[PDB]
């Protein structure tokens, strides 16, 4: 589990969002596995806007942060999970690293900020939701 809260939106795994995330809709999309929903306090993440291929991730099932490299944001086949069929995921990023189902929505983060949130894993890699292109997630 694990959200990026900024400004006045929480953004969430699309498969991990809850009825209230629903009911406070801003913006979704499946296949980038990501959700918006509005909240009332402000948040403290800032997005990072950059082309950065290394950073660090939260992984929940091991309580760490790991540096890792990754690659640019592209359309990557995965495999079946309980949440989706197999499927082209896009603006997906790969690395080498420990991931499990519940560490979906660690934050991966740069230099400049938040980078994406984690979204896929299995077979020693990682990967994550880039949300660097979301240029209105910082206004209105
Ligand atoms: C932490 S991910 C993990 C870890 C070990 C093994 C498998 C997974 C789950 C995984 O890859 N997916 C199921 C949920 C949706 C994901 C993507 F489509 F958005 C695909
Ligand atoms: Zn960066």
């Amino acid at each position: 589990s694990g959200a990026i809260y900024v400004g006045n939106y929480r953004v969430v795994n699309r498969h991990l969002a809850t009825h209230n995330d629903w009911a406070n809709l801003v913006w979704e999309d499946s296949s980038r596995d990501l959700l918006v929903s509005s909240t009332t306090a402000q948040g403290c993440d800032t997005i990072a806007r950059c082309d950065c291929q290394t950073g660090v991730y939260y992984c929940s099932s091991r309580r760490k942060h790991y540096p890792v490299s990754f690659s640019k944001p592209s359309l990557i086949f995965v495999e079946a999970s309980e949440y989706y069929p197999a499927r082209y995921q896009s603006h997906l990023m790969l690395a080498v690293g420990h991931s499990e189902p519940g560490d979906c929505g660690g934050i991966l983060r740069c230099q400049h900020g938040v980078v994406g949130i984690v979204s896929t894993g299995g077979n020693g890699l990682v990967g994550f939701a880039d949300v660097r292109d979301l240029l209105w997630l910082d206004e209105e």
